[PDB]
């Protein structure tokens, strides 16, 4: 069925508009949560002690509560008390309010993970929803009605891909010796480089996703692939900012930047600053031997269905940008 979670994260105008853009969110509405009364209004907030919140109805088949929270973490200061941006006050406190007992454990785990990486003392409170009142219809869909309205957060973050670092694992070195070809092993494990113009993917122009051949972790979208003329698969950026790592490479009497996968720590290739201007200028020059391409039609079967709308939206954007 459909599930609900209530999120207080400062300005509810931008928050509501943000959550609405997340894939899996059926509806987002503005409101007032966990105050001292059973009903209030926008200029009785300071007395009712309600927090400006967003009621988020989501499809648990399409997005989990855990990933939904991690989208929410991207647009709030998790350590500040009663303040987000320039909005000061108790109605701007951060909080997560649940109506299902089983949601408490998920929320608590997500906050500890968030804390374990951004550090500090997480100020986000966690309580069951006690009393709630839907905001005035003047406040509903506010940024749709006022495209120049106040919005402190970056709504583009809602289009970013989140890749779970715990659903892909690197098999043992002994398993990789049987699962990978000789070439794939040397490239990914010993930093060799396959031959340019003689590898499977450098000239592939097909919609889908490229994953770490050693772990299955998503790495690159077909929407960011382009023809570099260099003979290796070339991308303008990874599928998000978390899946690849960067390291100095001083071999071959050159100085270069090696790119590696986050989970598998596999050698992928290198990143250069000679990519096409209109795509950002970077060239991620990746070995086919480090990648496994999964076409759009196959992504659901292979366990990557939650990334399909992201590949397709990327390919629509590439399609339109071509039309200039």
């Amino acid at each position: 069925d459909e599930r609900v979670i209530y999120l207080a994260g400062g300005s509810f105008w931008g928050l509501e508009a943000y959550m609405e853009r997340i894939y899996g969110v059926i509806d987002a509405s503005s409101g007032y949560a966990n105050g001292k009364t059973s009903s209030t209004n926008y200029e009785k907030l300071h007395e009712s002690d309600h927090a400006e919140s967003v009621k988020v109805i989501y499809d648990p088949k399409k997005i989990s509560l855990d990933k939904l929270l991690r989208y929410y973490f991207k647009v709030v200061d998790p350590v500040s008390v009663n303040k987000q941006g320039n909005d000061v006050g108790r109605q701007y406190r951060t909080g997560i309010y649940y109506v299902n007992s089983a949601d408490k454990e998920v929320i608590d785990h997500a906050l500890k993970a968030l804390q374990k990486e951004v550090k500090g003392k997480i100020a986000i409170e966690v309580e069951p929803l006690k009393n709630y009142v839907r905001a005035e219809e003047y406040h509903q869909d506010y940024l749709k009605k006022h495209p120049s309205g106040y919005c402190h957060i970056d709504l583009k973050k809602a289009d970013e891909v989140i890749v779970d670092d715990d659903k892909y694992t690197k098999p043992s070195d002994e398993v990789l010796k049987k699962k990978l070809t000789k070439l794939q092993y040397e490239v990914t494990q010993n930093k060799h480089t396959e031959k340019p113009f003689e590898n499977e993917y450098y000239n592939k122009e097909e919609e889908g996703i490229y994953v770490d051949i050693t772990t299955g972790e998503p790495l690159f979208s077909s929407a960011d692939k382009y023809d570099s003329g260099c003979g290796w698969p070339s991308f303008s950026k990874p599928i998000n900012k978390d899946v690849v790592k960067y390291e100095d490479d001083e071999s071959l009497n050159r100085k270069r930047i090696e790119v590696l996968s986050r989970i598998g720590k596999a050698h992928l290739g290198h990143v250069f600053n000679d990519g096409p201007k209109e795509l950002g200028g970077l060239r991620y020059s990746i070995n086919s031997a480090a990648l496994r391409f999964i076409p759009l039609k196959d992504m659901e079967k292979e366990g990557y269905g939650e990334f399909i709308p992201y590949i397709k939206k990327g390919e629509l954007k590439k399609y339109i940008n071509d039309k200039k």
